[PDB]
């Protein structure tokens, strides 16, 4: 039922860039860029939660073609125009420092994906993963905590749950649990999709709530800067109690890191009625009931 490797390395699909457009508004940091690719032509299936790979074009300093890079999917299994015909991806271009050769380093695939031009023909693998899915369960409690462009998976949730196109699209699934978001960017020009979450937690103020963590513009209580380990300690408490709940599913997307502030912040809290945390996610994670895919 999960669609796994339709397209492979060695053949992979010849898709076309629809759309490339910025999500970094203007005083924010970085690019980040939503680029729709059409489907048209092949057979490439997908659900929620999975990752398609990218073959970026030329060769490394060897000499050698260039790997694949992984990219979360960003759209729902029907694409943003729900019409089953495209993909999505949430691609921030990465550049780096001068301790590593010379000036500014730009990496490969990133910087192509971001400048990449609309009719261009990219090459297409996957998809791939069976970690991060949706429960077909309308009653789950689903918690969500992102950091920057770990927020593609959790759109793909949302949408599915929130988007009125989406809902008449599939009939099986009515969402009517709980979602929590808690997002983590540097301003708020760099809330990727802040005003279509914005809608959502306004025509469903009861099954979705949205917590922002936003480091250039919010301290946490210790005087620094405001980081989501520092949201998620400040609600401990409450996903603890949550992640109780034999329906709730918890989702960790982002740059690798985070996670270690999360555990520490709901052990303490665990602790508090004599469960050790990480004997519990253990289970939590047996159970599948814990998602991580931190990269
Ligand atoms: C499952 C999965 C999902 C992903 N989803 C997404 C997504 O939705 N969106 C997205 O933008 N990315 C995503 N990523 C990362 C994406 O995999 C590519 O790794 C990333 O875009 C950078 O690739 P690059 O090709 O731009 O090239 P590269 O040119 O390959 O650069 C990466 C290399 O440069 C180095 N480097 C990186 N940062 C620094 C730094 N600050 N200081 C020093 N050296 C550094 C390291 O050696 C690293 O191997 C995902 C990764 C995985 C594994």
């Amino acid at each position: 039922d999960v669609p796994v490797n339709l397209y492979r390395p060695n053949a992979p699909f010849i898709g076309k860039v629809i759309s490339n457009e910025p999500l970094v508004k203007e005083g924010g940091i970085g690019i980040v860029q939503h680029i729709k690719f059409d489907l048209t032509g092949g057979n490439l299936k997908y659900i929620e939660g999975q990752s398609i790979g990218i073959i970026p074009p030329g060769v490394d300093k060897n000499g050698k073609p260039e790997k694949l890079r992984d990219y979360s999917i960003a759209s729902t299994r029907h694409g943003d125009d729900v019409d089953d015909k495209t993909i999505s991806l949430c691609v921030r271009q990465l550049e780096y420092k001068h301790p590593e050769s010379g000036e500014t380093v730009y990496g490969v695939c990133s910087t192509y994906l971001t400048h990449i031009e609309p009719g261009s023909e990219v090459k297409i693998t996957g998809p791939v993963g069976k970690e991060m899915l949706l429960p077909d369960d309308p009653e789950a409690n689903v918690i969500m905590l992102a950091t920057g462009t770990g927020i593609a998976p959790m759109r793909t949730y949302l949408w599915r749950m929130f988007k009125d196109a989406e809902r008449a699209a599939n009939p099986e699934y009515q969402f009517k649990g709980f979602s929590w978001l808690v997002f983590g960017v540097p301003t708020t020009p760099n809330i990727l999709y802040k005003e279509e979450l914005e809608e959502i937690q306004q025509k469903y103020p009861d099954n979705f709530r949205l917590t922002y963590a936003i480091s250039r513009e919010q301290k946490n209580p210790q005087g620094g800067r405001m980081y989501i380990q520092d949201r998620v300690a400040e609600h401990a408490d409450q996903l603890w109690q949550l992640i109780k709940n034999q329906k709730t599913h918890t989702y960790i997307c982002g740059l690798r890191g985070m996670e270690e502030g999360i555990d520490a912040a709901l052990s303490a809290a665990a602790a508090k009625e004599g469960v050790t945390w990480s004997d519990y996610q253990k289970d939590l994670k047996k159970a599948g009931r814990w998602h991580v895919e931190t990269y």
